[PDB]
């Protein structure tokens, strides 16, 4: 199936998922000088106080930290959003080198990784129904640059040994995602899609201007993960990012 290899990577996805060449695909390059400041954009409201993390899983494409989304515990609202969006999971995209790894780029600059906090619109009842709507998901994207260590990321880094291969999972309770946020909530926003198959155009993207800093040791551990399952040839889970797609008929708005 699809992946990030030379034979099944992003350039091949359109064959099984034609929407790959759609009108509102993600990620995109954020041209800071062309983005339009929108004074009507409200401040973001991130309420992760009652977040309930459950487990961490290696799904063969990335590792996801999953949350209990049966109630409005951890939610995103405000900004360009209308309604309440519940946090269901977060994961990252990273490179084989510090010079690449992010999906979105800023003035063509690639960051070492990119965190995606995925939320779905409660007006649609469940995640499955939400992905079928143009405003079904809200994904908060946060860039990672290599520098000082990120304390709030260490609990994640330390459990990676227990989910090295595809299909592995581990309990991951009491993890506070607030420890992954930068100081500033200034952001760019635009309508887009999932960056992985099925590439549905159901995402309101909110990308934070301020990256978080992580250490070389922390990102290096991400690169020790495996795309393959136990008992199969080892394939290092690196460069699980889709390159920037055509902006087409869209305008990126800035909150600042
Ligand atoms: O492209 B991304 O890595 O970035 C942002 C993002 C958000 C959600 C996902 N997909 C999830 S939670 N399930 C897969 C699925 C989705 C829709 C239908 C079937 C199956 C992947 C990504
Ligand atoms: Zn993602």
């Amino acid at each position: 199936h699809w992946g990030y290899g030379k034979h099944n990577g992003p350039e091949h996805w359109h064959k099984d998922f034609p929407i790959a060449k759609g009108e509102r695909q993600s990620p995109v390059d954020i041209d800071t000088h062309t983005a339009k400041y929108d004074p009507s954009l409200k401040p973001l409201s991130v309420s992760y106080d009652q977040a309930t993390s459950l487990r961490i899983l290696n799904n063969g494409h990335a590792f996801n930290v999953e949350f209990d989304d049966s109630q409005d515990k951890a939610v995103l609202k405000g900004g360009p959003l209308d309604g309440t969006y519940r946090l269901i999971q977060f994961h990252f995209h990273w490179g084989s080198l510090d010079g690449q790894g992010s999906e979105h780029t800023v003035d063509k600059k690639k960051y070492a990784a990119e965190l995606h906090l995925v939320h779905w619109n409660t007006k649609y009842g469940d995640f499955g129904k939400a992905v079928q709507q143009p405003d079904g998901l809200a994904v908060l994207g946060i860039f990672l640059k290599v520098g000082s260590a990120k304390p709030g990321l260490q609990k994640v880094v330390d459990v990676l040994d227990s989910i090295k291969t595809k299909g592995k999972s581990a309990d991951f309770t009491n993890f506070d995602p607030r420890g992954l946020l930068p100081e500033s909530l200034d952001y760019w926003t635009y309508p887009g899609s999932l960056t992985t198959p099925p590439l549905l155009e159901c995402v309101t993207w909110i990308v934070l201007k301020e990256p978080i800093s992580v250490s070389s040791e922390q990102v290096l551990k991400f690169r020790k993960l495996n795309f393959n399952g136990e008992g199969e040839p080892e394939e290092l889970m690196v460069d699980n990012w889709r390159p920037a797609q055509p902006l087409k008929n869209r305008q990126i708005k800035a909150s600042f």
